[PDB]
């Protein structure tokens, strides 16, 4: 029962073969969830399930540099369900973050921020009960 928003330090940043696992349950009538992999004030990878954008469910991914959001990448596969437990796994690979939800591949997001070893925090926020957040080298 972690408190959201939750900050998970990523010591020495991320690197290929690092697997980040987030376990929680979506609140009833959820509106949003966000993962923010941060390089200081920059957001290297924002992963943002939206449960009601014009009565559609969509995941928005983006990067924030010098306080400016870039060009969004959108995924209409939407594996989250209000009220239900989920597992998000983010595997860092050489060219992208690779995301699986509930053991099914979801999307990849190419690295825009190049200094992976400076992406040293993960913020987890939004309409969830957060059970755990951790990493391991695989
Ligand atoms: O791009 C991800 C980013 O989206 C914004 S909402 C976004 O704001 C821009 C201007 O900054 C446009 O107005 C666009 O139509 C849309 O409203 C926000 O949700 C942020 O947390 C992040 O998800
Ligand atoms: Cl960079």
């Amino acid at each position: 029962p972690l408190i959201v928003p939750y900050n998970l330090p990523l010591p020495g940043g991320v690197v290929p073969r690092m697997l980040i696992t987030i376990l929680g349950t979506v609140k009833p009538n959820a509106n949003r969830i966000a993962l923010d992999f941060q390089r200081g004030n920059d957001v290297a990878f924002h992963f943002n399930p939206r449960f009601n954008e014009n009565n559609r469910r969509v995941i928005v991914c983006n990067t924030k540099l010098d306080n400016n959001w870039g060009r969004e990448e959108r995924q209409s596969v939407f594996p989250f369900e209000s009220g239900k437990p989920f597992k998000i796994q983010v595997l860092v690979e050489p060219d992208h973050f690779k995301v699986a939800v509930n053991d099914a591949h979801l999307l990849q997001y190419n690295h825009r921020v190049k200094k992976l070893n400076e992406i040293s925090k993960l913020g987890i926020s939004g309409d969830i009960d957060l059970t755990s957040a951790s990493y391991t080298m695989i």
